């Protein structure tokens, strides 16, 4: 068994690194099943030459909306769940990670089907915040997913592989995704059906 | 569909900005319905020339009170819910936002009607805390709503409008509110009645 | 109605202040009823000449203990609830505040009566943490309550009074407490009895 | 009764200290019962010559996994519960502490027996984060537990002892553990059996 993090705390990634380089978000988000739950996923990249401490991910849905009392909220924001309640939004960023929001009754995608997706006018903002170990200062990195950039029925290609006692990242496959067999029913629709 | 935040993370607000200017709270709070829930709302302004990171909103009710055992607490504080449990108090401040506290069984306004409001002796303190991206240092901004400054049955005028691929803020309408048809029963009273 | 915090965010306490002075904890803790709940309370002082931002209170019970499998833990620590779940541990420190932990089924005092208190070998550590507005740096202040310093059946004297449009703190009464009629049954005992 | 923390806030540990020295994690983790619950425990060391403020512990399970839809996640991360929900991950680090994760239905060890443990291919990453009082800057310390370093049926030797009004740490016993009678059934298996 080859360790990921060594006893002294030094990780075993990017052979020979030094732990202004920018953090990266995959250009596309994917929707697909993970153990019977439909999921939205995007990938967040590491910083090749330093750790990010007290590092956390959060996501906002920007969507103009009308309240049942006729109040129109242009570009209304609402939180997307990405591990807040279990501390799974508290990231150990030492190689690109796939973040995952389970599309459940409380998720803003609960009733969005495959066909219905392209019709929607919405934007997912992805926001990484941490303190850069080296610099000492608190960072923030942002990016955005519009409808047309969320791919229904795909999965992220794996970028991690074990080479020579070290773990190495194929950063060419970072943004890379493949298709997978995935129902086109909305999570609600899937749940309704499973419930009989 | 015009993006709000671009792929690189730069937002599309305040054409040609630079991302000591003060943050702003609307001078008035409003109470009115949002999808069947009575709500207290105040508006919190952005910082025209920098982001605020790890930015969060919280609110305190200052109200002198007597305990059933005759203990009098002058200016007692208690937390007003403004998205703490869902991370919706964790703000993405890139244009003035309306903050909203749903007046429910756990809210200090649960039993306050319209008529009963002006009678009350209370103060809502609004407290924004974040780290200013540029400066590096942690900010705090405060303001206050006394009874006479909470307007029953109003809504905030919209300040956001899409001009020339950019989003622009009509800051003249910032503090601006209009009236809307809103029941004058207390949330409790509304709930009691709906529950038959 | 005289405001506590003004529109611009400046508070109306300590007429003519400047917003290394030390933060203070009352020398004694008290136990007594607040609306039918038995409560432990200690008082935490403000900083006469600056705000504390992102300010929070937490408390630890230090108590040596034996596990049912005969494992002895000298000075075991366990968290005392002082508003963590509702954000009421997130303090707006602009004048001495009484902190309050409701002694419930989950509290380490649940079964401790008045008579039984002096018998106990325990210590409450009180820990204030915030960033000092002026200095820029994160502070921590600590203090400690041993058995003999928790007073059963007392309440904290009020220190707040309204003088000349300003609110003024009688710091002589800070540590001051008076007695009040308070049952000597343990919270459990009180609950058992009330439950018939 | 000898105090642990004095009225002024100065602790009574490491007689005559000064409050780049490294923080320490015990080289081994142990699994054993604590009041009827099976538990994983590792020990986290203090910093002999300074406090760590806003100090917190978190743990990640690194484990390559396959989703029921055949998606393979190399080195998947998932949060181990170590007091997040009760604020018990918010540490008062003034002498080595034993951290403890109760192996319950939500824990990744729920179904892992004693025999089954050595078969498993998994790694627990332990991550301490706090601000170093003196330095002013935010620290992070890491270490790692692979299968072969988690000891089933052991307990950590005590390192705390009261010498001359001061508390002293036998740092030789830090990594020291002894065996204890401990069932070899998995937590699930223990729970199933207890439930009849
Ligand atoms: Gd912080
Ligand atoms: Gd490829
Ligand atoms: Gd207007
Ligand atoms: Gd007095
Ligand atoms: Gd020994």
């Amino acid at each position: 068994i080859q360790r990921y993090v060594r006893k002294d705390g030094k990780c075993n990634v990017h052979h020979g690194n030094v732990r202004a380089e920018t953090l990266v978000f995959s250009t596309h988000a994917v929707i697909s099943m993970r153990d019977g739950k439909l999921c939205l996923m995007f990938r967040v990249g590491d910083l090749r030459n330093s750790h990010i401490v007290e590092a956390s991910i959060r996501a906002k849905l920007i969507k103009s909306k009308q309240t049942s009392e006729g109040e129109f909220i242009p570009l209304n924001q609402t939180d997307i769940n990405v591990g807040y309640y279990t501390g799974d939004d508290r990231l150990f960023l030492v190689s690109p990670l796939i973040i995952s929001h389970e599309i459940n009754q409380q998720s803003p995608f609960w009733e969005i089907s495959k066909a219905q997706l392209p019709k929607e006018e919405l934007e997912i903002v992805v926001i990484l915040e941490g303190m850069v170990e080296a610099t000492g200062m608190t960072c923030q990195a942002r990016s955005s997913y519009i409808t047309s950039e969320i791919l229904w029925g795909y999965r992220f290609t794996p970028v991690l592989t074990l080479e020579d006692g070290f773990y190495e990242v194929d950063y060419n496959s970072f943004h890379e995704t493949y298709e997978t067999s995935t129902p086109s029913l909305s999570a609600k629709e899937l749940a309704e059906l499973a419930n009989r």
